[PDB]
This record gives structure tokens, sequence and C-alpha cells, in this order.
């Protein structure tokens, strides 16, 4: 499915990934509230296995 398409594409995703890639991401509040966020990534290991006890 080749038709010379994807230039103007690849200009979007650039930016978008630079945003959180770059600064202006502020990491502090991954320090924060990454608590919470990262407490329920521990048991997310489970999820997969749909047991939970």
């Amino acid at each position: 499915a080749l038709f010379g398409l994807g230039v103007p594409e690849l200009a979007v995703i650039a930016g978008v990934a630079a945003l959180l890639f770059g600064p202006k991401k502020l990491p502090e509040i991954g320090k924060s509230i990454g608590k919470t966020v990262k407490s329920f990534q521990q048991a997310a290991k489970e999820f997969e296995s749909e047991l939970k006890t």
C-alpha cells in the first residue's frame, strides 16, 4: 500500500513524541502521582491472569 504517502504523517508523530520524550513533560508528577499509578501496575501483573486472589 505504498503510494508515496507518509511524509507529512511523520511530521506529526515527530512532535507528539517530542512532548513526552523531551521537556514540558513535567516528570515531577510521576514522582508524587507515581505512587498510585505504579501501585496499580504492581497488581496489573495479576490482571492478565484474571485470578485476583
